[PDB]
């Protein structure tokens, strides 16, 4: 198991960080990122929790959790899997697996100048099934007190533009003003040049993320109707 980034770097515009480059395994998380692992990534909450991600890098995620709520709150399974995408490259044990680091530049600490690396621009090898479903258990969710559909405010173009691929290239890109730095999908069910795409299990908006959290409504999920 090796990561590609660990803990955060410098600023890449606003109040935006790159993540520091880091090649060497994961690492247990300090017990006072609990909370905010149960919380985000249950998935991960096991063991060690050794992870590629540090508290600060945690907190950061959920701060920015704020947009995808904004829109997609009402439908828990839809908002499941696209926290999973983030969780997976946030602070996956095998990054290494699915994530390239493609630009780099230096970081240097002002009090000591020791000098990291912010990673700039990386690559994502993400499921082509993980990428349809994540698009499948959201596609039908109604932006709140609307009918217009939820997407259509996510992806940078209208819902009826929007697609799989299309959505998450969109989410990556720090053109869009909240995205820290480029983030750069390629989608397959298969390996690509040894890289094993990420292709966690997800769920349909039909069903239920957990014991305490229902599937989504008919109004935002035909299945159900
Ligand atoms: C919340 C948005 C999605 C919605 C964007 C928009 C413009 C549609 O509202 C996502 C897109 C990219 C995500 C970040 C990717 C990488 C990291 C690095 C990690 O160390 C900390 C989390 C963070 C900043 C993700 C947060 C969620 C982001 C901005
Ligand atoms: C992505 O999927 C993997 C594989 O199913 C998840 O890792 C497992 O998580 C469960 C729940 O804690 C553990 O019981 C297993 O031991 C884990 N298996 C492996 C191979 O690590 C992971 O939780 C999923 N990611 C997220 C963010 O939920
Ligand atoms: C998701 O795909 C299923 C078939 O797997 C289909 O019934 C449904 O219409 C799709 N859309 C939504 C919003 O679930």
């Amino acid at each position: 198991q090796s990561c590609v980034w660990y803990g955060e770097c410098g600023i890449a515009y606003g109040d935006k960080r790159y993540n520091c480059e880091y090649s060497g395994p994961p690492k247990p998380l300090p017990k006072d990122g609990y909370d905010l692992v149960q919380e985000l990534c249950p998935g991960f909450f096991f063991g060690q929790v050794s992870l590629c991600c540090d508290v600060r890098q945690l907190q950061t995620l959920k701060d920015n959790l704020q947009l995808p709520l904004q829109f997609l709150s009402r439908c828990p399974s839809c908002f499941y899997n696209l926290l999973n995408l983030f969780c997976e490259l946030t602070c996956s044990p095998r990054q290494s697996q699915f994530l390239q680091v493609t630009a780099t530049e230096d970081y240097v600490d002002p009090v000591t100048n020791q000098t990291k690396t912010n990673v700039k621009e990386l690559q994502y090898y993400v499921g082509q099934s993980f990428a349809n479903a994540m698009y499948n258990a959201c596609r039908d969710v109604e932006a709140p007190s609307s009918n217009d559909k939820a997407l259509g405010l996510l992806c940078g173009k209208d819902a009826d533009a929007c697609q799989a691929t299309n959505w998450i290239e969109y989410m990556f890109n720090k053109d869009n003003g909240q995205a820290p730095f480029t983030i750069t999908p390629v989608f397959s069910d298969f390996p690509v040049h040894g890289m094993e795409p990420m292709n966690n299990a997800t769920k349909g908006c039909d069903e239920s993320v957990d014991e305490v959290t229902a599937p989504c409504s008919c109004q935002d999920c035909s299945i159900v109707c």
